């Protein structure tokens, strides 16, 4: 998946 946080994108697994 990709989160988002500090108005950014970040990559982790799923």
């Amino acid at each position: 998946r990709v989160r988002t946080r500090k108005g950014r994108r970040i990559r982790i697994p799923p």
